[PDB]
Formats: C-alpha cells, structure tokens, sequence
C-alpha cells in the first residue's frame, strides 16, 4: 500500500465516514460551497496584515475583481506574486485561497495579487486563462492602483491554478508583459492530460481530489485536449522561467507534474522538483487538519527564496 | 551559434591559440600535468582555513589519501561534505581540486573530505568507485582521525567525480553506511553514456572537455556500458536521496546531465536541475580566468543550503 | 618604483593573485606544464603559413627534431633563422615558442628553423649547446631535406635560448660552417652569470622570471661558471657577426645583457641594444595577454631588416 | 698591422706624399682654409636640392647664420635634422660639410639646418655649445622662417659636432624645446677625454686626424675638463634619446665614442654602434677620395631610418 502520514490518513478517514456526495451529485452552487466549507475547516487561519485589499482590472470580457496581500503598506520594488487558485476551473474564488494567500505573503514578504477569474461551466475554457492572464500583465505593468512597484512578476497557483501559473508563463514569454516572469511555482498542476497516467488510476478514489472529480470538471471547462492554453505541456519550454513544481506523492494528477519538471529539464530549463510525501492534492489548504503539510508548505517558500537570490 | 559568455568565450580563444597536443598524443605523466597546470592558472586561489589536513583510510586495494578542509578548528555533529576530483577517472589529484574545495569549505561552513582514489589506465574500473565508496564510508563512521562527527553524508564532485557522486549514493543506499546520504550534489556528472548524444555532436571540439578526451578517459577506464557502477542512469533511482544536479549548457556531456535529473522526477524524487548558461563543463575549476562562473559555484552553494534545510 | 607599462602591470597582478608553488615545488612536467600554459594561453595565435614541418637532424647525442617555418612554399637561397628556445635549459620546447616563431617568420618573410635540443636535468650543460650548434651547422650546409638553400644563417633565441644563440655564434666564429653567421639576435639573454647584479636583486620576484626560477634552472643544468659555453660574457669577442641585443628593464637579468652589449661595444663590434621599457622578461610570448609586447617584438624585427641590410 | 682598407690606405699614402704642414705651423686662416680644401678635393659632389637657402636666428651673442637644405620645397610636418660640423670647434664652416648636407637631406628626404657657429679661438669654450643650443631650439619652435613644421629635431654631427650633437641631447634633455630630440647621431664624436686612450696612442699620426692637431684644437678651444658640456660622458645619460653612434676603426679618438656607447648601454638607453671597419676619421666627408665611405654613409642613414620608425 502507498504510505500515508498518519495525520492526512487520519483526515482521509474522516472524509470517508462522512460519506459525501460527489460533484456530479451536487448542484453548482452547493459544490462551491462544499468547498469554501471543506477549506473553511481544514485550512489554517489568516495571517493579520498590514494590507489586505480588493482591487478591480479590466479584462477581455469586463472587469476582473483581484485581492491584494502585503504585510507592508508601503514597499521598495522588487516581485510580485500573481496568485490563480485552484477549484478545476469550476469552483473555488478568492475567499477558498485567502488564509493560503495571507500566508505566502506573510512569508515571503512580498505583495500577492489573488486572481478572481471567470469559472466554468458559465465561461468555459479559455475564459480562466484569458483572465489570469489580463491580470498579471496588469500587475506587471505597475499600475498606480497597485500601490507598489513590480520589478518582475512570480506567478503561482494550486491545481487548476498551476495549469495557469505555466499557460501564463508560456503567453507572457511569447508575448513580453513590461517586466518579466522570473519564477513559477506550479503548485500539483495539471501540465499534461491525466487520462492514461498510472497515477491516475493509483489514486483514482480517496486521496481527496478523485477521478469523477476530475471528469467533472473536464467536462465543464471544456478545454481543446491540442490547445497549449489548456494542457501547457504541448507549450514551447525552450525560454521558460525559473520553475518550482511541487506534486504531491499521492495526487492521482502526480505524473502530470512529473511530465512537466521533466519536460524542463529536457529543455535545458532551471527547476526545482519537489515530490511531497505522503500526503494528496490540496495539501496547500489543508494545513490545520494535516497539520504536517504546513511544512509542505514551508518547503515550497524556501525554494521560491532560493530561487529568487 | 550557441549563446557563450564574453569571458567564456575569451578563455575558449586563449585554448585555441595555445593549440596543445591532444591528452592522447601526451604522456600520461605530462596529461595529468597539463590539467595540474590548466587549474593552477585559471581558478581562483585557496582560501585560508582553519583547518586543511592530510589523513589517509582502509581500502580495499591499500590505504586511500583523504584531505580534510574545515573553516572550523572545532566542530559539533553534522553533515560531512564527501568530494571525489573530476578528470575522467585518469587524471586529477588532491591539488588539482585544491582550491575549489576550500571554497566548498569556507562558503557551506561544512567540513569537507577530499579522496586520492585510484586513477586509470594503471588501476581501471572499478577502481576509483571502490575507493571513494571505501573513503564515505569511513567518513561516515565518524572516525576519530576525523576529529568531526558525522551525522550524515553529502556526496559531491564534478565530471567523473559526479559519476562517482551518484554511483556512491546508490551504493550506499543499498547498504547503509554507519549515517545516511543527506543530499548528493553531482556536478556536470556523466550518468548516462554520452556516445549518441544530441550534446556530444554539438560541443565534441571547441568547449574544454572534447570529444577526443572523452574518448582517452573512456579506453583507458573500460567501464562496462551495462555495468552500473559505471552508468548510473541504469540503477535504481526509486529511493535516491536529495539532489542538486548542476550543468553546463555547452557540455558534450550535458545530456547525460539532463537525462538523470528527468530519472530523478520520473520515479518522484527531489531535485534541483541548474542549467548554468553560456559557459562549459570545468566551470567550477575555472573561476579566475573567467571570473562569472564563481557566480556559477555560489548558485549551487545556495541549491545545498536550501535542500538541507 | 620602477616603471611599468599598465597592461604589463595588470598581467603581474594577474601571478600575483595566483600565488603559485615555485618550479622548484612542483614536479618536473608541473614546472614544464606551467609553462606551456602560461605562454598557451598569453601568447597571441599562431600566424598562418604555407610551411610548418617538422623534421630531424643527426646530433652527437642521436637525433635532433627540428621545426621548419616558412611563408614561402618554395624560395630561393638567403639566409636562414636558426631559433633556440628559452626556458632555463630546462623547460619549453617547439611547441611553447611555436606561435612567436610562425610570428618571427610571417613578419621577417625568411624561413626559421627551430632547434628541439635535449634538456636538464636529465641532459645537463653543455647539451643543450652540443644539439644548437649541431642543428644550426646542418642547416648552414643546405640539407636537401630542408629544401632552402641557406646562404647565411641568423641565430636568435629568448632567455637561455639567448645564451646558445651567444654560444652558438662563438662556436661557428671559431670552427665556421659552410656559411657564415650574418646576424645574431640574443633576446634577454644570459651572458654573464646574473648572481650579484643589481637588476636579479631589484627584480628577484614579481617580474615574471623570478631569481628562485634562475637557481632551480641553474641546478639543473649545471653550468661551469668558468666555461664560455655556459657564460659566453667570457668568450672571444673580436669577430663577433653584427648583433641584436634586446633586453627588458624589468628582467633580473636584464644586466647581463647590458654587460654583453658593452662588451662588443669595447671589442669594436657592430650592436644595437634595445631595452624595452616597462616590460618583463618573456615579453616575446606574452603579446595576446600584454598586447603592448607586439609593439616591442615589431622594434626587434626592423632592427633585424636594418642590419641585414 | 690594424687593419686598412686599400681605398683608404692610397688616401693615407697621397696625403703623407703631398707632406703638408701641421695646423700649428699654418696661420689660422691658412688652417681654416687647408680644410676647406681637403672636403673639396676628397668628398663627393654636392647633390642638386630643391632648397638650399641661407637663415640665421638669435643667439646669445648675436645672429647665428644658418643654412637650410631640403629636397622639396613644401613638406607635410616632420622632424628635422640639425647639423653640427667638424673641425675641432676651431675650423670648419657651412661650406666645409656642405656636400654631406646635401646628402643626408637627398638621402633622409627630411630637411637639414647646419649651425655656423662661433669659433676659436677667436670664441672659447663654450660658445659653439651656446650657439648649438640656440640653433637647435629655434628650429625647434617651428618659427616661420624655416619654412616647415618640425614635430621633433634630430642633432646630428662629425668629431667636434659630435661632441655637440650629444651636449645638445643633453641640454634639451634638461631643458625642453618646444619639440623634443627624437634621435641623435653623434658620428665620431668626442666624448670623453681622448687623452690616455688607447685609440689615441695607436693612432696618432697618418691616420688623417692627428695627436697633434687634437692638441691644437684643444688649445684653443679650452674647454673645461670637468665640464660636461666640454666633455658630455660626464653629463646624465639616464634619459638619453634614441643614438646612433658612428665611429672609426683607425680614429684616434675611437674610445672616446666606444665609451660613450657604453654609458648609454649602461643607462639602458637605446643605441645603434656602429664602428666603420678598415677607415679612419673624417670618413663622412672623403667619399669620393675614398669611395667605400660612401657605403660607411649609407649604413648610418638605414640605422636612422630604422631608428625614426
Ligand atoms: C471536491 C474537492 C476536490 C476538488 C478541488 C481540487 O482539488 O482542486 C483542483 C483544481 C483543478 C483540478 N484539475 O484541473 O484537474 C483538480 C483539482
Ligand atoms: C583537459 C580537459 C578537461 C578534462 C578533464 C575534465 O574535464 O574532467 C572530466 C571528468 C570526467 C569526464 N568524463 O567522464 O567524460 C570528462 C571530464
Ligand atoms: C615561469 C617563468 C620562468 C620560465 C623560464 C623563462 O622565463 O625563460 C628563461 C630561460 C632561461 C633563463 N635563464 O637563463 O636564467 C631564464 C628564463
Ligand atoms: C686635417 C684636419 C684634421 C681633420 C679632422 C677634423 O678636423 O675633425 C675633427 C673635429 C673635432 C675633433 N676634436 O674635437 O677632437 C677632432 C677632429
Ligand atoms: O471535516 N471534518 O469532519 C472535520 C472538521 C473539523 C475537525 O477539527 C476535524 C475534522
Ligand atoms: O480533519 N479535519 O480537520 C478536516 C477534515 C475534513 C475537512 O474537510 C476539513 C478539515
Ligand atoms: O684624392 N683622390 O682622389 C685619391 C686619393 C688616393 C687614391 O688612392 C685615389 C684617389
Ligand atoms: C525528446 C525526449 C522527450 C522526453 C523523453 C522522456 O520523457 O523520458
Ligand atoms: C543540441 C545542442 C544545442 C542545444 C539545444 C538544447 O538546449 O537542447
Ligand atoms: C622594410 C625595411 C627594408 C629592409 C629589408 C631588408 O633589407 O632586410
Ligand atoms: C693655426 C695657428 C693658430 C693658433 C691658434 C691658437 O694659438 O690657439
Ligand atoms: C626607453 C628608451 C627610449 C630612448 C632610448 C635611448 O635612451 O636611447
Ligand atoms: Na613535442
């Protein structure tokens, strides 16, 4: 059997006593809010900061709503971190991520510009990513509204959200914004197509994020399975940025991280791979329920100071 | 027109104009130094260290020479830096890597022990294997002649000594020394064999490692291509240790580089792949006369310190 | 302090911050080696020419090899440059000097051939003498080997190979060959012993040839103090041929050269002593790395058009 | 027993049958008037010039007359020669050196300004000095009159201008003109005290300057033993310009331009020595009484142009 820490066996337990619906048992709104209410409980709290702001940009079909985080009112130039958060491009927003947010840029003392893009099935593929991308060119053009100046940006996100942090990487270097990508930290993302990966199978049930799952929100989203923009990995990596990819040793979408670290290598590229143990999907939002994957989390922050110099 | 640092590339035509005979065409007495003389005149000088000892060891074949560097007249447990010489199992010593291995010293604050293994053609494959499994194990065990204990190994060397790098940890985690392999750092290692290889067509003339040279080390080691000890891409790469994997973009090893980093991710183990840009293999042995790469050495430094933690 | 040339001074910053064993500490082939690489990479590239070949003459000892230069495939009868090496008796060989001969040919458009003569410590003064003069008497009597017809022949020579150029002209003043020595070029050579002189005590280290270098070469080699053929200051000076004397005013043996002009000056002889200001011994190797030092060979070479008339 | 040139020993041999009177016997025009006499029957024709034309400048005592020669009538900026004659600071004029004028300004293609200078006894010691100097500063300063622009002065002078010709290196040497010596070319000059040499005794009588008429010349120009501007081996040589120095085998006054070749050497200064085999003083200026002194002529012209670049 795969190891499990005890305290993520311990929650998966406790998921499969309760015996829930899957997704395509729910309605849309009753998923979005099972999971605002699965992070609600499982995630550790918000860090208190000193800035904690929405803001608005325009995008290719009307504003974009984004959340600023900064433990600084005021700071010198340096990155800021473009944050697209998870949810299979279906659900989760700005308020799923929150505590995670609060707590990157509590630790990395850098500004992170949460990203409220449109989801799907209402706006199917590639509405997401015609938004994610919008807003982190906007942020990297520093704007006045912003509030502080970008020498770079650092694209980031969880799942879904790490399919966004490479596609954007991928559009910003065809297409430059005014300063450059100088890091991206694809967080157990769908790179590659998952059907026909052995870890798909290996973990297709009770490892929190599930095949059905997964089909759910395939079908949703709706993506064109030969358009870069939705599985990254047919991209051009010949330029990409510094990477940090985290996977997760249990995650049934793993070897699509694995393609895609390897992928970079293949090309010559800087990455650092790191494969956490024993635990699935999500960790990132977990950190109170699975108290051990906050130093998941740790490990992923001190890559990203490394990698930055 | 691969892309070459400027003072990358005045070094390159320094090589040139000197025009030498071939390793081949030498004796070996003057091929070994010629590479003495080449590293004596392009890296920087050694630094001043509290401590730079000469010790010796068992091995299988008679006592194997250690020089043990430290920045510290005393220290407590910790890990203990295990570094094996480049020069294609033929050539190299315990000077010719001198310099490098202070600052390996001065900038981890981690004792380092450096291992006189047995050169081919006089002791072939697997000699220098045997000895520098012989010398980690022995470190390892925390010997009083030490005078450091350790609580864990880091394998670390460049080009050969990145063979042997690997070649240890796998050893070593088939049977356990007295501490374990902490974090392995092979530097432009050969891993893969190299004949074939996209790189080795593209860098065979021109780059300070030739294809000619390859070619001497190769005849006069004899490595069995199914062997190992000798190709450590063919081992067992499920529980490898922590690695950082350092290249040279204009390599004609590079690729065997590449190909083992993407082994790594394959079977989800940690790495740090460093593509260093627009300069060759030897860059570590190389930081006076073409004083970027030193910046080169300092990005691996701050690699191992990240992945120690 | 003495005077020196700012791109002179930056090369002796260069050593400096090299800090290097002496010839004396390292092996014999490190010493040789040393030296290969410091005038390999400080020399400028070899000048390309329709004549490099290498061939062999008989000597007392066995064979002497030989390096033929020529611009010219094909020339007809003139003089001949018959060129000796520097490096103590000691070290260098065809190829260390290869790049200034090809450099002396291009420029004076006449052939050179230079002398591979047997080296200290294992062939000990008066060798290196016995293999000059052997090769310079074969090539003054038209060898069809050499396929130039020599109507004169021009011995030059750097450092030690200064003192057999002195030698040389002396040996075949007294026995002649089958043509006359027209010209003589000793370019800082040793003439008189340097022991006691104030220029070895001003310039005994940091100018390129150190006084511990002239006593390893001087153990080595084993000169009579008492013999010309070791210090041809002593010899006969009355007939000496029409002489270039070039030194350097930084060179601790710059006196002894100083001290051979004069004594042709006192002896009636025709002499054109240039001593290049700010510059060290070894300057005719170091053009690419001093380029200032093209400029001081160029001086040599019109001096040497001049007085062939 | 010295060796002599047939040419030159017929000349010697015409001269002690012609048995005319020393220079004591004769009255001091009768003297000034056998020389002009001499250069007239023994040296070659004037060459036909373009310029040859009367100046004069200020001097310390009043005008100095001056006289211009030069091939062309314009001319781009250059150096220019300045020539001081023969006779023992007591005889000679602008006619006496005439013809060799015109052949080093024919020979050089650069323009040649000979000094009329006072002389003794009528003038002691050290007016030829005052008036050198002054001439040699006023072409110097590129004053109308001259008709071209001189980017630097070449001193140049036979015997007694010899002598000159170094005082003036000296004095512009302490002293600058507006433009500095570039060359100076003291031919068989008179720098240390002839008396006790060995040239001097070997060569006291026939060989056209005599023991004796050095003891008139001195006589009457009494100049100061101690006196470098009397006699210039005594003065600074440490920035001596670029010299040729010329002199003759069978010169009475021989060593005293042996000697200073040797001051220069011994200063590492740069020199050409050039000691005219088989011929006697004068030499410069009996080239058609002795026609291979043209050839002695013409090797001093090659070393100028090889010493000018
Ligand atoms: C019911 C909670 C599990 C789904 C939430 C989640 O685990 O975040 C994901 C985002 C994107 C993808 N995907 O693109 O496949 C999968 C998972
Ligand atoms: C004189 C040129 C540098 C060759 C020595 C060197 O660069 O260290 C190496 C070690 C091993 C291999 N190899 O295994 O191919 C290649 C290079
Ligand atoms: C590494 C610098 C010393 C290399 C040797 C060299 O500089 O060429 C010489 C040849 C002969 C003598 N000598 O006769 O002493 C000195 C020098
Ligand atoms: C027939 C007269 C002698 C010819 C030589 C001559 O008159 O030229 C000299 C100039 C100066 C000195 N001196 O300074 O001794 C000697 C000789
Ligand atoms: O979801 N759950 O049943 C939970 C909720 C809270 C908790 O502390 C542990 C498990
Ligand atoms: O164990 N916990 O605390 C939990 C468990 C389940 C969940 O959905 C969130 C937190
Ligand atoms: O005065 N002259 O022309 C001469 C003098 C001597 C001589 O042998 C020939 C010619
Ligand atoms: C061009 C080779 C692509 C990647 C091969 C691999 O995944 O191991
Ligand atoms: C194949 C040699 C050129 C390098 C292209 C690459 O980075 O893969
Ligand atoms: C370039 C100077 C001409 C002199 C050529 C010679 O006679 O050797
Ligand atoms: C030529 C006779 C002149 C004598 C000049 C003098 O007494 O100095
Ligand atoms: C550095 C020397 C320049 C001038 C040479 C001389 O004194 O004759
Ligand atoms: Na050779």
């Amino acid at each position: 059997t795969p190891f499990i820490r005890p305290d993520m066996k311990a929650f998966l337990e406790a998921i499969a006593a309760m015996a829930g619906p899957t997704l395509a048992e729910m309605t849309l709104e009753e998923a979005r809010a099972s999971y605002v209410a699965l992070h609600g409980m499982a995630d550790r709290p918000a860090r208190e900061l000193a800035v904690i702001r929405n803001l608005s940009c325009p995008g290719p079909a009307g504003d974009i709503p984004l959340r600023l985080y900064d433990a600084r009112e005021s700071r010198e130039a340096g990155p800021v971190i473009t944050f697209y958060h998870g949810g299979g491009f279906v659900i989760g927003d700005l308020d799923t991520h929150h505590n995670l947010c609060t707590e990157i840029a509590a630790l990395m003392d850098l500004p992170v510009v949460a990203v409220d893009y449109r989801l799907a099935p209402e706006h199917p593929f590639p509405a997401a990513i015609e938004d994610c991308e919008a807003a982190t060119r906007w942020v990297a053009s520093s704007p006045s509204e912003l509030g502080r100046t970008a020498s770079g940006v650092i694209p980031i996100g969880d799942s879904a959200g790490g399919n966004a942090t490479i596609v954007v990487s991928q559009l910003l270097g065809a297409k430059p914004a005014d300063v450059p990508v100088v890091l991206q930290v694809p967080i157990f993302p769908l790179a590659s197509d998952a059907v026909g990966s052995a870890s798909l199978e290996a973990f297709a049930e009770g490892f929190v994020l599930t095949k059905a799952s997964i089909e759910f929100f395939d079908t949703a989203y709706k993506a064109d399975r030969a358009d870069p923009r939705g599985f990254p990995i047919l991209g051009d990596h010949t330029a990409a940025p510094p990477t940090i990819v985290a996977t997760a040793s249990l995650d049934p979408i793993r070897d699509s991280g694995r393609d895609y670290a390897k992928a970079l290598v293949e090309a010559g590229r800087d990455v650092v791979y790191l494969e956490m143990e024993g635990v699935t999907h999500s960790f990132t939002n977990i950190r109170a329920a699975v108290p051990s994957t906050q130093g998941d989390l740790e490990r992923i922050i001190a890559a990203m100071k490394m990698m930055l110099g």
